């Protein structure tokens, strides 16, 4: 059960203050422009996105010039959640949902409430995750290249531009000493294990995203279970709950293990009691799209973990958000595993 067949892509949540950055580094990666679409130009919604490993691999190709890093994971979903403070709920279930995270800070401001908070979820969980450090366009007199790694921009940068970044990093060093962890800028980090890497970044220029990506692969592959690589029993959660023209009622669900097929009998949880019914369409936004934007959907046979995927289904009306979502195996009893999901 450890072969290529097998690979299991894992899930990252995107956490921070409000106004940080999240959506918007999804954007640049992506090409797409949710952020500008928002209402109040907030994240309201947990959103979903999956990047196949070519996407990453292109995306990282200027910090990884001689093709020699490894690449394991066939890819990644990659979870935004809202920084707005009447949120928590959804930052909990994101971060509840993630096997690694990216926690965003503003370099301008450093850590806020929602920052402290997010800490707090990381912390209980022992979630690895790394620190965009975002806005660095906002130090006075930086000079930009589009998508280019951190390291290379920064050389090109004159000494005021060079001081005030290191006086910020120093600055949010301290922070997070203060919250109880020790953080590193990452190329000077030497205990990837046990340490936070701080890795610079510019959502609006691409600058850093590049090494913020390569850091997120590491992540998976050197500090998560490795058992997690790997797909294993299934594992699934309602997110919502949504009427569509013409699927009807019809649930977005975060398959975080095992494989889901057309025609599934599922059983979940619902307002009256347990629900039972059949898969009638599995569906996936296109790679690198949102789950929790309106578009053509893409059908599938097999969806294999992780994916964030839209079910059509009778008899969905009453399903609860949050709710575990099972498959009747041949072994299974049908009835039998309406009380598993219950209780
Ligand atoms: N100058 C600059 N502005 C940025 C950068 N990243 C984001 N912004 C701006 O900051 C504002 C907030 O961006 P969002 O992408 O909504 O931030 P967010 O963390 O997703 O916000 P919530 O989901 O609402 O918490 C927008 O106006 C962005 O254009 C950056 O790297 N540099
Ligand atoms: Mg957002
Ligand atoms: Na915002």
């Amino acid at each position: 059960h450890m072969n290529k067949d097998n690979l299991r892509s894992p899930i990252c949540c995107i956490l921070g203050h409000v106004d940080t950055g999240k959506t918007k580094l999804l954007d640049k990666i992506r090409q797409t422009n949710v952020q500008e679409g928002e209402a109040g130009g907030i994240t309201q919604q947990i959103g979903a996105t999956y990047f196949p490993v070519e996407a990453i691999k292109q995306k990282t190709a200027v910090v990884n010039k001689d093709g020699k890093f490894e690449f394991k994971v066939p890819g990644l979903l990659i979870i935004d959640t809202p920084g707005h403070e009447s949120f928590s709920n959804l930052r909990s279930r994101g971060s509840s949902l993630c096997n690694i995270a990216i926690l965003v800070v503003d370099i301008m401001h450093g850590l806020e409430p929602q920052t402290i908070e997010s800490l707090r979820l990381l912390r209980e969980r022992k979630t690895p995750f790394v620190v965009a450090l975002n806005k660095i366009d906002r130090l006075y007199g930086w000079k930009k290249i589009e998508n280019n790694g951190f390291r290379e921009s920064f050389a090109l940068q004159n000494k005021a531009v060079q001081n005030e970044f290191r006086n910020r990093l120093d600055q949010v060093k301290l922070q997070f000493a203060e919250q109880g962890f020790n953080s590193e800028l990452f190329y000077e980090n030497k205990n990837f294990a046990r340490y936070v890497s701080l890795v610079p970044t510019s959502a609006h220029t691409g600058e850093g995203i590049p090494d913020m990506l390569k850091l997120i692969v590491q992540l998976c592959q050197e500090r998560m279970a490795s058992s997690l690589m790997y797909l294993s029993e299934l594992q699934a959660t309602v997110l919502e709950v949504k009427a569509i023209e013409g699927f009807g009622v019809t649930i977005d669900v975060i398959l975080s293990n095992g494989i889901l097929r057309e025609g599934d009998r599922i059983v979940l949880c619902g307002l009256e009691g347990p629900i039972k019914t059949n898969i009638r369409a599995l569906l996936t936004p296109a790679p690198m799209r949102e789950l929790r934007i309106k578009g053509q959907y893409i059908h599938h046979k097999e969806v294999k973990a992780a994916q964030g995927v839209k079910i059509s289904a009778p008899g969905l009306e009453g399903a609860i958000a949050g709710s575990r979502l099972l498959v009747v195996g041949p072994d299974d009893d049908e009835e039998e595993l309406e009380e598993e999901v219950e209780s």
